[PDB]
């Protein structure tokens, strides 16, 4: 099968560097530099044996064909009203990019409004994040190329949809917000820095700034409002209060749901925005998170975790803000999490929860927080909405892992409330009544019951004899909830595939609670839970370790590398997207001092301890075993990957292929892709999509000899 040869990579054996008394040799660090000549033909030579691979066997065309087809459907999100007019996204089916619509009435003709497949040939100049003034007659919108995290920031007149001369530069993990006074908006922006800033780079972020740009002004004009200096972590986010009069800023370092809250009574300004606000810092410390919901005068509604792992709704009064006087409007629950709540037509809040890994929707009164309406929803997961304060209706998007989605629409106007459907598409082809969705709970190493939803063709038999595709992240308190992926579905119809998802702990399905029990020292409880539903799979006759696949992205990358080193035994396939590999340099590169919350950091001889026993390139080794070699395995990884820069699969790739890949027992593929003009994956366009899943599905069917079944 492996007609090919691993390329010769020089291995730098002085590269040796001592952690807390532990030696640690890192012979591919010359891969940490992307620009040179040695690493582009490091990525050239891995190119050039990956992609001849993918592309061998005639079912790789036939998933490309099949993926086309079944992907191409109407894609709509939620409308969403901005002063006179509505807004809404919408793809024709195979669009790049999803383009942004506008109409006067939602009776009314739509219109064109933003498109920015127009933006660059292979749509890989997108859409990253966008605010409406006030009154909606003005538009600032972000927009990254390559799939970098890098933002320029453009602004139109929403009337006649005129673009207009301001630009704002150096913009990443930013916010977008206009004061209501419509003369200007709060942005964030990284100092200056040597070498390139266009996503290839490895350099920190450090220092962000929160600056106010004067509509109609040079950048070089604008005010700095906030800076951190002694705290170069720090990133402070505005927004302002829905009544217009205060500038909230949400602090954070780090990923933890947790933020500092200050804010800016911008009527108690000498004379307007001028330089540094007269912050009032109102919550000073990094304990709890802080999520503005609404206020009414100087009492504020906001989305707590402050002794509440589950979240719940208080009230700070500003003018009486001790603790002690906070009133809890809605109180935490027992076991659902409250995952995100909005203030619409006034005096409602939306209460969106998660309730064994599936979504509730809920109105309550904002005086009483007292329960008014359930929205009634099938199970899965709400992944759009819309409704704000000002606004007298909601529209909210409802996907499951065999619907498409519908968009429901409910005007509040009315006594009575009827919530109905909006839009709604089917995808032929893929028949969900074939099919079915299960959730079991299966027991972990030490007992704890991890959830897992399997979607299987309904009658099977538990034979063992099925290929499966396990999938899992586990951690930053993300919760992995019900969605719909064509690219999954047709492994189910046309490679007789059995799908699960694995809910592990440092998610946030169970709460802060359940993340903390996936981070630091506790970091091996996703690996165990992942392992454990793996066996589950096996156990109960879904599959067979030769016929299972595990996949994870990002930190779900580092899930999967890391079960690949532990168990090499229990998986055929492993396919890790834009994985963090190396976790004793991590924090060294972009953003990634900001992960030190769910990981620890190598600078600590404690967190050393725990990262090295786990940590993907520093724990590959040949099975001890004769009979057990390594999974195939496959890295994708794209040369913008800013979020996650690629020399985390680079090095680990050298490694795999250098100890595991020269051995004689291993005969499964070790291989890795590297795209160009391509990021972490937000904004990809469909094109790109499709490859990749395409990639995928021509590995997994080619090292596991799967045949398609039309
Ligand atoms: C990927 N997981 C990378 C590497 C490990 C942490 N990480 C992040 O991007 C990190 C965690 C938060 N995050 C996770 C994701 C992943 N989403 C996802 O893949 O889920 C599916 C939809 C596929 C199921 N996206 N964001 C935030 N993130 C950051 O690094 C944010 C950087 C900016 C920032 C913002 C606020 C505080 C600190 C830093």
């Amino acid at each position: 099968m492996l007609s090919f040869q691993y390329p010769d990579v020089y291995r730098d054996e002085t590269a040796i560097q001592d952690y807390h008394g532990h030696k640690v040799c890192d012979p591919y660090a010359w891969l940490e530099d992307p620009d040179s000549e040695q690493t582009k033909a490091f990525v050239e030579a891995q190119n050039k044996i990956t992609v001849p691979f993918l592309e061998q066997c005639p079912i790789r065309g036939l998933y490309k064909e099949r993926m086309t087809e079944l992907y191409d459907y109407p894609k709509y999100s939620c409308h969403f009203k901005k002063g006179k007019r509505y807004f809404y996204f919408y793809n024709t089916g195979l669009q790049n990019q999803r383009v942004l619509y506008v109409q006067d009435s939602l009776e009314g003709e739509a219109r064109v409004f933003l498109d920015p497949n127009i933006l660059s040939d292979d749509g890989t100049v997108a859409l990253r994040g966008y605010a409406f003034s006030e009154d909606g007659e003005y538009f600032a919108y972000g927009l990254s190329a390559s799939g970098s995290d890098w933002v320029t920031i453009k602004f139109m007149k929403v009337d006649g949809a005129k673009e207009l001369p301001d630009v704002l530069e150096r913009v990443k993990f930013s916010c977008m917000a206009w004061t209501h006074d419509g003369k200007g908006m709060f942005y964030n922006a990284y100092p200056q820095q040597d070498g390139k800033s266009d996503g290839t780079e490895t350099s920190t972020n450090l220092h962000q700034k929160l600056y106010y740009h004067v509509l109609g002004t040079d950048q070089s004009e604008d005010i700095l409002c906030a800076e951190f200096p002694d705290e170069p972590k720090w990133m402070g986010g505005a927004e302002l209060s829905d009544d217009g009069r205060y500038v909230l800023l949400s602090i954070r370092e780090g990923c933890d749901p947790v933020n500092r809250l200050w804010y800016c009574d911008l009527q108690q300004e000498s004379n307007g925005i001028t330089g540094i606000l007269k912050w009032v810092k109102l919550i000073d410390n990094f304990e709890g998170e802080y999520d503005y919901v609404t206020n009414e005068g100087t009492v504020f509604t906001f989305k707590t975790n402050r002794h509440s792992p589950n979240y719940r709704l208080i009230n700070i009064d500003f003018t009486d803000p001790e603790e002690s006087k906070w009133k809890v409007l809605v109180p935490e629950h027992e076991k659902d999490v409250l995952e995100w709540v909005a203030c619409v037509r006034s005096n409602f809040l939306v209460l969106c929860y998660l309730h064994d890994v599936k979504n509730t929707l809920q109105l309550h009164d904002l005086a009483t927080g007292a329960l008014l309406k359930i929205f009634p929803l099938e199970v899965g997961s709400v992944v759009g909405y819309s409704g704000q304060k000002k606004d007298t209706e909601i529209f909210y998007q409802f996907t499951s892992f065999l619907s498409p989605g519908i968009i429901y629409h409910c005007d509040l106007t009315k006594e009575e409330l009827e919530p109905r459907v909006f839009r709604e598409v089917t995808v032929k082809g893929i028949d969900a009544s074939d099919y079915q969705t299960v959730q079991i709970f299966y027991p972990s190493k030490d007992g704890t019951k991890i959830p897992m939803f399997i979607v299987h063709k309904k009658g099977i038999k538990l034979d063992g004899s099925h290929p499966a595709f396990l999938y899992g992240y586990g951690g930053f308190n993300i919760s992995i909830t019900p969605n719909y992926s064509v690219s999954r579905l047709i492994f189910v119809r046309h490679m007789g595939g059995v799908l699960a998802v694995a809910n592990i702990r440092g998610g946030g399905e169970y709460g802060e609670t359940w993340h903390k029990g996936g981070i630091l020292a506790n970091k091996q409880n996703c690996f165990d839970d992942f392992q454990c539903a793996a066996e589950y799979l096996i156990k109960e006759g879904y599959t067979s370790p030769k016929r299972l696949t595990i996949n994870g992205g990002s930190n779900g990358g580092l899930l999967v590398a890391t079960c690949a080193n532990q168990r090499p035994d229990l998986f055929g396939c492993v396919i890790a997207q834009v994985g963090v590999m190396d976790m004793l340099k991590f924090h060294k590169y972009t953003i990634g001092h900001a992960w030190t919350t769910d990981y620890g950091c190598s600078d600590s001889k404690q967190h050393f301890e725990w990262l090295i026993k786990y940590s993907p390139l520093h724990n590959v080794k040949l099975p001890e075993a004769d009979d057990i070699q390594y999974p195939s395995m496959l890295l994708l990884t794209a040369d913008h990957d800013d979020r996650v820069v690629p020399l985390h699969s680079l090095k680990f790739i050298a490694t795999l292929q250098y100890i595991v890949g020269r051995s004689r027992k291993q005969n499964n593929p070790l291989l890795i892709h590297v795209d160009t003009k391509a990021g972490h994956g937000a904004g990809k366009p469909t094109a790109k999509v499709i490859e990749e899943v395409s990639d995928m599905f021509a590995f997994i069917a080619r090292c596991l000899n799967i045949d398609w079944i039309p």
